[PDB]
């Protein structure tokens, strides 16, 4: 499994797709997965949540024409989720944050 910054930001630049230990939201929640019971690694063992797109509301990463952001969760295991996250663009600039999207910075 796959899920640390240096192994993700590098596997995404490479084959342009998350590994597949990850999940949306929405396919975690279809398998039962409750976000207030933590219990993700219970129904969805070994999986991470990833892939869902990423507003950029606060305007925080670099706009683009054409450019959309995603997010993905980074040493998860199990639990509630951490506040680390992986943030791509689909043109592969690789942001990360350690404090729930307040703060970033380039890391490919």
């Amino acid at each position: 499994v796959i899920n640390t910054f240096d192994g993700v930001a590098d596997y995404l630049q490479t084959y342009h797709k998350l590994p597949d230990n990850y999940i949306t939201k929405s396919e975690a929640q279809a398998l039962g997965w409750v976000a207030s019971k933590g219990n993700l690694a219970d129904v969805a063992p070994g999986k991470s949540i990833g892939g869902d797109i990423f507003s950029n509301r606060e305007g925080k990463l670099p706009g683009k024409s054409g450019r959309t952001w995603r997010e993905a969760d980074i040493n998860y295991t199990s639990g509630f989720r951490n506040s680390d996250r992986i943030l791509y663009s689909s043109d592969w600039l690789i942001y990360k944050t350690t404090d729930h999207y307040q703060t970033f910075t380039k890391i490919r």
